[PDB]
């Protein structure tokens, strides 16, 4: 049991207003046939156009919400809406495009999906709240067949061209007119009562209903993300490397060690309260401090209330020493804190749009993160960039230009001239820092933090 059986039942109640008379007893096999597609008994990698909830979750980067609304069914114009905010009007003769025949509409669909997905996924998963017109419109822009490879590379084919009779992936599809072997899932099959807006609005206040197809497409995808990544969480699912994952994760470890080590040297806290990931290891193993750990899994719905994390009777006194909240999202951090908080607003290939202002950060695992809120940091300040090192000034073993920087906190800089080793390490550290910041991570610290207190650790 890996793929969704075509002989699985499909509930058709949601389809009967667009398709009146539709049989109550229906399989994916018969639905695909009704949609105008012929599977020809093919064992060539594409067993069903529809996929399971488990397969949809493994391919969350491919999710594109899709809705079709009748403007006036062969005789009427259709408004095609996508979770990218795009609305296209197809005539059978929040971006809104005027009515155009299907032969040109399909070219725009291929361009839009290819630009949206080329850096995300090897496929497309159309996320539906199926009422009929979206399923019966697929024949106008979708072609199916055996699994194929791109004409210009080794990636699987996602597009077809009737001009050249060739296949392409999302990177090589310029000028292609058909979406080839897409996947889809109907959210209505999951067991819901009431319409799309009533279910979506139970969990999200950020997406409205401007009564256009793209609004429904966005709400459908948002509801799917809430069901799969907010109310249900699976951290065992691994996701492929599509970008700077490894560098970002290594940079995060380097920045955490640097900042915590310097906070302990500068203010000499007798105790550190490490709140978050139950599998955390001391980021500064050599530090003298009493290191106490508190378990809190990543919050995916709302940020933790600091009253629930801290109160209800541990050193008990979280006011003693310092608190470390490394990606542990709380509503309002205490004044004595070191914080790394992911900014959900960041634009990147790892950060997908989420539910109720939140975002779906996908880097090895999927983490739905609550909406970034500047008011969480009112008792803290932004942590300034700095590099600190007590290591010996010694080169060992990439040409050189002398480093001059007020933020290179080393013995050599105190002595008036940065050594080659510390200049190389400073530049590598600054690169790691900038990588982590650009990935969306934000750093905050207790107001008394002052790197001037690090210079006297060289005596
Ligand atoms: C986005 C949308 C449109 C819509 N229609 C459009 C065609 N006329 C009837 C109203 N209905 C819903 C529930 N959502
Ligand atoms: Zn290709
Ligand atoms: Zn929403
Ligand atoms: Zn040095």
């Amino acid at each position: 049991p890996t793929h969704l059986s075509v002989d699985t039942k499909f509930k058709t109640e949601g389809l009967c207003v667009d398709i009146p008379g539709i049989p109550k007893d229906m399989t994916y096999r018969r639905l695909i046939s009704m949609m105008g597609f012929k599977m020809n008994y093919q064992v060539n990698g594409y067993p069903n156009m529809f996929i399971t909830r488990e397969e949809a979750i493994r391919h969350v980067r491919a999710w594109i919400g899709f809705d079709v609304e009748g403007c006036h069914g062969t005789n009427l114009p259709l408004q095609l809406g996508f979770s990218t905010g795009v609305n296209l009007v197809a005539v059978p003769t929040p971006l809104m495009y005027k009515g155009l025949p299907w032969n040109v509409v399909r070219i725009k669909i291929v361009q839009m999906l290819s630009d949206t997905l080329k850096n995300l996924s090897d496929r497309v998963v159309f996320v539906l709240w199926a009422h009929g017109f979206e399923l019966t419109s697929m024949k106008y822009f979708v072609k199916i067949g055996p699994e194929r490879t791109c004409c210009l590379c080794d990636r699987r084919a996602t597009c077809f061209s009737t001009a050249s009779d060739t296949y392409a992936c999302w990177h090589h599809s310029i000028g292609f007119d058909y979406v080839y072997n897409p996947f889809m899932i109907d959210v209505q099959q999951w067991g819901f009562t009431g319409n799309l807006q009533s279910n979506h609005d139970l969990y999200c206040q950020v997406h409205g209903n401007a009564h256009v197809a793209s609004c429904d497409a966005i709400m459908t995808r948002c509801l799917a993300v809430h069901e799969c990544f907010v109310k249900r969480v699976d951290w065992t699912i691994e996701y492929p490397i599509i970008g700077d994952e490894l560098k970002i994760n290594a940079a995060c470890r380097k920045v955490q060690h640097m900042v915590v080590k310097a906070a302990l040297l500068a203010d000499k806290f007798p105790v550190l309260h490490d709140i978050g990931n139950p599998k955390a290891i001391k980021c500064v193993p050599q530090a003298d401090v009493e290191w106490k750990f508190y378990d809190a899994q990543p919050c995916s719905d709302k940020a933790y209330k600091i009253e629930e994390l801290f109160y209800s009777y541990h050193s008990d006194k979280f006011t003693d020493g310092v608190c470390l909240f490394w990606n542990c999202n709380v509503d309002r951090y205490p004044a004595n804190s070191i914080v790394c908080r992911f900014d959900t607003r960041v634009l990147s290939n790892l950060n997908l749009p989420g539910c109720d202002g939140g975002s779906l950060y996908v880097n090895k695992h999927a983490f739905h993160t609550p909406a970034f809120d500047k008011s969480a940091f009112v008792n803290l300040k932004q942590l300034p960039f700095f590099y600190y090192s007590d290591s010996p000034c010694e080169s060992h073993g990439i040409d050189y230009v002398p480093l001059k920087s007020a933020t290179c906190i080393t013995r050599c800089n105190l002595g008036g001239a940065v050594c080659r080793h510390h200049a190389n390490e400073y530049r590598l550290y600054l690169d790691a820092y900038n990588m982590m910041i650009s990935a969306g991570f934000s750093l905050w610290v207790y107001k008394q933090f002052d790197t001037y207190n690090l210079w006297n650790t060289f005596t």
